């Protein structure tokens, strides 16, 4: 009733995984992401998780529907969302540059967001503990309001609490290796403890902070858009190409002298260097960012 109701109206972008299009069911505007059919290995698995936790946050893209259109001509599997106009905080930091406030608003929005799927509420109605595994700029959305909500939960882990266990995905693919946290490049990562996926889901934010904070601009000046690592490893680089600058190195982003002649941006820069220690047990809680931002919100308005 749903998939069929609803009508493609233009292609918003493509996901190295299927593709994404704007349609309009009963007079609003919605996003569909199809698969691409040997991309069922996500259909359903982005489906379960969108599902089967109670993950309804202003800061995670609301989900609609998962429809099973297999046309009796070909594969239709749909995925149905909220629609957000100025998509991806990647497109977003890309084509403008922020006030202090939306730098704020930006990386808060984020920080609340991933502190949900990271929130685990024991009991009846619960919900468990998810680990995204690819948080970056693409894969995260800027609402009309000027705040972000997390997407692209492909790839995530859901923690049993209950049994200690994690409900593994069905997939053959990882994530970005750009993003991947020291322990996940060297393979040092004990992936049977779901704490080490919520550390390196803060490690992969730090950097998407970078983005966001160059991107501030005062008194004229900012910096271009720029990738994590733009200056240090090709495009598409590979495991070993980010192992060896950011775990042999000890490489990070480089952070601007600049950013300590304004407050926000001091915090900010606190807040990169508290979540890139090659230590994840000593890097800085989705929760304990979340705090620190409100507490730099209400200072600022
Ligand atoms: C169903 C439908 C789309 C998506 C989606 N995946 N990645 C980004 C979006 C997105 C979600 C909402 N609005 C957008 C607007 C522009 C570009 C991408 C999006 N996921 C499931």
């Amino acid at each position: 009733t749903i998939a069929r109701t609803i009508v493609l109206q233009e292609s918003i972008g493509k996901g190295r995984f299927g593709e994404v299009w704007r349609g309009k069911w009963r007079g609003e505007e919605v996003a569909v992401k199809i698969f691409s059919s040997r991309e069922e290995r996500s259909w359903f698995r982005e489906a379960e998780i969108y599902q089967t936790v109670m993950l309804r946050h202003e800061n995670i893209l609301g989900f609609i529907a998962a429809d099973n259109k297999d046309n009796g001509t070909w594969t239709q599997l749909w995925l149905v969302s909220d629609y957000h106009e100025h998509g991806s905080l990647f497109d977003y930091l890309n084509r403008y540059t922020v006030t202090v406030e939306g730098m704020i608003k930006l990386a808060l929005s984020t920080a609340s967001g991933l502190a949900h799927l990271h929130m685990e509420i024991v009991g009846t109605q619960g919900k468990p503990a998810i680990a995204h595994r690819d948080l970056k700029s693409k894969n995260i959305l800027v609402k009309k309001n000027g705040t972000c909500c997390i997407a692209d939960l492909g790839l995530a882990v859901r923690h049993d609490s209950a049994t200690d266990t994690i409900d593994i995905a069905p997939n053959h693919r990882v994530g970005t290796k750009r993003y991947m946290a020291p322990e996940v490049l060297d393979d040092s990562i004990n992936m049977k403890h779901f704490e080490s996926f919520k550390r390196a889901d803060i490690y992969a934010m730090g950097l998407v902070f970078w983005e966001i904070a160059r991107r501030c601009s005062i008194g004229g000046i900012h910096e271009d858009y720029q990738l994590p690592y733009y200056d240090l490893v090709p495009s598409d680089p590979s495991v070993e190409e980010m192992r060896k600058v950011v775990c042999e190195q000890k490489l990070r982003p480089n952070i601007p002298n600049r950013w300590q002649s304004c407050e926000a941006l001091r915090v900010m820069a606190k807040i990169m260097r508290e979540c890139w220690y090659a230590n994840g047990a000593a890097r800085l809680t989705a929760l304990r960012i979340k705090k620190t931002l409100s507490q730099l919100s209400q200072q600022e308005g």
